[PDB]
């Protein structure tokens, strides 16, 4: 059995993390090309950050008011712009160590992995999921802000996320690269209220399938169900609807196994309403959702 | 709370494909030495009962493909330590790091560098558990996978991945080819023990929920060792120590609850249970993170 959870290799957004320090604020930034990407919020004091206004701000910083530092290596910021939420800092240096990147806005449902860094120097690597209400749950202490996340596909890194607020209840919010917020959230210290926390329902159902080829069938039963009526019952257990969309890309598992959706759906229904009973599936006792769709698939 | 690994980078530049006849896995690329399990020499057929040292002394040094991406390395020497071929190429690896080979002792943590022929595909934070097993992702291919940890600058190597056992668990060595546990490198039976919980890493995970704000498990109540390791053994977990109680001392001050005192609490969720509740969002009790992580992620 086994589906651990594995985060993808850093090494190559290791070499871009940089520490900023505006004033006595410092915090994290991105080191690709010729600029560096930071949140704009660096340039603000803990009283401005109650009602900040970004364009007084900065329209009183100079280049020099900025200082940027890869390791011991100082780099000159030579102009500075800002785009939405975040600050792009022009340096006279390229990076040497700049991969073949993209930047990606994800979707509620998708996973990246999260180097967390301290003061321009990465401490830790771990998974995770986007949640339905637009937060992540990960571990991050008073330093982690301008954090990054990311996909690996074909040495092209995909920046998908940047750490800038931590939310009152433990999560985190954050922007793309673009520095638009991923959810109704604002760089202010106001009081934001993160919506309900659901399940990933269409993440469930292909990690269940995911057990069927692996062996585990202890779940199935004979019945099936309307998309409709599973929807009505899976409310009920904080579970997110299921659209058509969802059940086309499960598609291919269901091809590879003889179990269609709604019959998935069904055995669901039944885990949600009985338990585990003690039991495992691929060696979790719980229902995990975050592994989406398109990573069963590949490993089959 | 979540479950860090460290970051790979160091070790990402040291992972090379060693090929001999049809085999293919990987190896670590340090200095001048190229380090992979010795089965690698082995047919299927061989695999049965091997002479390791018959199987060498026929090898010859064109018998091995070393490749570090695009660029071939060429063996000019062969040895076995143990469990493990080193291989002596032409070329030394610039992107050597600081690095040290240790031993480590079941309970304690790493993180493990999963490859598929050469390449890195994935990084994740386990324990050796008290059977001397991994739990992990391995698939096929990814023979010669390192576990590793990083202190400062220095990169602690102290397991490299050799076998798969049929429970989904894994098995391996140290980087001197010496096995952790009863494992043998041969294609025959072979069983792994009674896992039992790491006890001192539970405790040291209740003492984060507190530092976290979760107190709800804390009790007025204490107990003393011997008492406790009666229903621990009962529930099959690892006796405790005293110094593992001296190792908790840390996170004893920043809480304010003792070893024992907190012992109490432990105790009564493994007999009445969590009572239908939930410690830092699980409904199980964690056992792979040790007290020196819980300090590192937290104080």
């Amino acid at each position: 059995s086994g589906f651990r959870k594995m985060a993808f290799p850093s090494g190559k957004v290791e070499g871009c993390m940089v520490q900023v320090t505006c004033g006595t604020t410092t915090l994290n930034g991105l080191w690709l090309d010729d600029v560096v990407y930071c949140p704009r919020h660096v340039i603000c004091t803990s009283e401005d950050m109650l009602n900040p206004n970004y364009e007084d701000l900065l329209i009183r910083k100079s280049n020099h008011n900025f200082l940027v530092q890869a390791g011991n290596v100082q780099l000159r910021v030579i102009g500075h712009s800002m785009q939405n939420c975040v600050l792009k800092l022009k340096v006279d240096t390229a990076n040497p160590k700049t991969p073949k990147y993209k930047f990606v806005r994800i979707q509620p449902g998708q996973t990246f992995s999260v180097l967390a860094c301290y003061n321009g120097s990465p401490s830790g690597v771990y998974q995770c999921a986007m949640r339905p209400n637009f937060t992540i749950k990960g571990s991050f202490l008073n330093g982690s802000c301008g954090s990054v996340g990311f996909n690996i596909d074909y040495d092209c890194v995909s920046f998908c996320y940047m750490h800038h607020m931590e939310l009152p209840t433990g999560v985190h919010a954050g922007t793309d690269l673009e520095g638009n917020f991923y959810g109704p959230f604002v760089d202010r210290q106001t009081a934001q209220a993160a919506g309900t926390d659901t399940t990933i329902t269409v993440n469930v159902l292909a990690w269940l399938y995911a057990a069927v080829i692996n062996g585990d069938r202890w779940f199935l039963n004979r019945f099936t169900t309307t998309l409709n009526d599973f929807n009505l019952v899976a409310m009920k257990y904080n579970y997110e609807p299921l659209t058509q969309d969802h059940v086309d890309i499960l598609g291919p598992l269901s091809a590879q196994t003889g179990i269609a959706v709604l019959d998935m759906c069904a055995s669901l229904k039944e885990l949600l309403q009985n338990g585990m009973n003690g039991r495992t599936i691929l060696g979790s006792a719980l229902l995990e959702d975050e592994f989406t769709p398109f990573d069963v698939v590949r490993q089959c």
